[PDB]
């Protein structure tokens, strides 16, 4: 996360890390058995890590659970990262407690100006590799489609929204992919892509989770 | 354009003029070698003029590039103007510069109420014929399907949308056909037809370019 | 390759394809037993295809040779694609002829403005997935370090260079990775990355091969 | 390690933890600047942690050094894990002493019956995700080729050996990968794979390090 702050101990307890083999992505817990992440972080076998804020050391709260099903969106497109969302079913349910909680699915789509929180263990800089051991947090607004489309002309689909700062300086970054953008208790975004990190007029692009409410429901109900 | 203004030197720089001695239609530059226009403006050999917004005062501003391929949509229907879109391949690439730029192809359709810009050297009047040497611009909204269908019952296909003002007064007009309707740096419409110009309850009808993103991409890729 | 042309029969005969699983990358033949490509195209076992022009049909000119060793650069960084170069040793020598030839390694780094040729069977479109059957070629210049750095702020290392057109319209694209940039008969770049394809102010970024001349010699001698 | 014991303080002072935020594989120090691990543990940037048996406590003895080169065996096959060995060059030399020492390379291959020591911070359970903070050790014998091949028909190559107990109960496990099997002061194996952990007739399979004495020696001498 570039220009964010370390999350408080009690914050962001829905946050998951995925060991997609040896690649790292974030994710978020939406029920005791299901995790959502970005489809570009796919691997057929993933270990989900929960209840962690400092990944370098033991805090006693950690839960490591392997996936049993990994379901990429049917129309995920690796060319432009359209429909960059995936669901992971855990082989055993997570034990919810203070450090491991679920985040609610969106009831509706959030509008521009809604303030949200993004979180992750990704890169702290847009010109060098600096990765944190504690989870970082960042408050940011959803930006208008006019802003989003003018920042990335011809690249933004209906399944994407931009969030962050056109002046740059604060953004999600590499390693945050798959992680949650939560607005008023609901999961509205999945960290997906951007050009560089925290550059002016290049805000982050997030998968628009409120477009997938039926798909996520349907998939959980019958898998 | 009826009821517009002279375009600011920087706006509408993606504007092309289709000529064969006379300039008869507009178009827009989507890459250094491709122009999109309206299929009803078809001629087998077209000289494309790029440059200065004033087509009379030349001082080496202009570039005149001949067409090497002109491809109408395969299902263009001249009775109702369905699929009124065409691509023109330039025999040499345009010099992109302060006068000449490209517009991006849409990755999503625009919604009713998005504000857009139309431009052209067409007729300034809904009563007389009076044509400008300086490119005119008009800011206009996309209208809802219900208003469009109310205005032209049984004549709007899914490949058409209405834009403009139901009160009349401001509209594109004859000679503007083939020209760009750009919303948030993206080509959303091609000027196609209407009943008169700037009449009450007869808004301009435009080819809905977002329905052609795959046909445009494939035709450019393969030719 | 976006905006390029079909390579002549006899040109680019140093071009290889790597069927690295279901990943396809380009590569180039530098001796009868060694191929150069991008480290991000790595797979443990690779089938190298040589002498191809049309990859969809049998041509009577192909040599299909399996790798015996695949050696990524020791400091390849998958996070920012620094040192994106790999050497592949063929399990038997290729027979060189009019269709299969080697390219020379660089005696020096090429300067801005040198005209080069990039080739590959990657995507023809920056707005859709359209892959060719026949090998495509594109003539392009090496750009200045300042243009490259302003196109990709904070991301360009000394082991990378940009080549192409700041105007967009012509570029290499997905699937061209690992393929050759040859300037005056010497291999100067390996197709590595870019944001989108053929967009304004986003030229391709290429691995700077002239930085690896001793590594390539030493590796070929020790393996 | 399933069924082992916490290593004595001087035991396994050649043990390395490979980290990328979290511990993900083991390794062993073979000189002040080189570490051997398993190629399936590859990451392009690794932090090597040496000198402390409790992975979660910064108690004192610890050296944390970043990798500068990561070199997988050139013919590593990810499919069957043949030649599952990798060398990591350190950016700074490690200080050797009572808590950090090197392990000798093998001068000949160990035979069946040789008793050896495996170590790691891997999973403690073959049915649960259970990871230790303190380094575990397990004394185990090399098994015959016949036992190895009847346990894993058609999957054992000449570059692999089995070690452990055919009755099960004691084995290395996930997270121990890349770590050392030392016999009579020399590194004979690298933890590579197995079916499950500590299962009956499914002993651990290890990379046969005595087959790579020349490759390790030339690679260290040319990089
Ligand atoms: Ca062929």
């Amino acid at each position: 996360i570039v220009g964010g702050y370390e999350c408080r101990k009690n914050s962001a307890s829905y946050q998951a890390s995925l060991q997609s083999g040896y690649h790292f992505c974030g994710g978020s817990l939406i029920s005791s058995t299901w995790v959502v992440s970005a489809a570009h972080c796919y691997k057929s076998r993933i270990q989900v890590r929960l209840g962690e804020h400092n990944i370098a050391v033991n805090e006693g709260t950690e839960q490591f659970i392997d996936s049993v099903k990994v379901i990429m969106h049917p129309s995920y497109n690796s060319r432009n990262l359209d429909n960059d969302i995936m669901l992971i079913k855990l082989s055993k349910p997570a034990s919810l407690n203070s450090y491991v909680s679920t985040v609610a699915l969106p009831s509706s789509c959030a509008s521009s100006g809604t303030r949200c929180l993004v979180s992750g263990w990704g890169n702290l800089s847009g010109s060098s590799s600096n990765y944190p051991d504690t989870l970082r947090c960042l408050d940011l607004p959803i930006l208008s489609s006019s802003s989003c489309n003018s920042a990335y002309p011809g690249q933004i689909t209906s399944n994407m929204f931009c969030a962050g700062f056109m002046e740059g300086g604060k953004d999600s970054c590499q390693g945050d992919s798959g992680g949650p953008v939560v607005c008023n208790g609901q999961l509205q975004g999945v960290v997906s892509w951007g050009y560089g990190c925290a550059q002016r007029n290049k805000p982050g692009v997030y998968t628009k989770v409120c477009n997938y409410r039926s798909w996520i429901s349907s998939t959980m109900s019958s898998n």
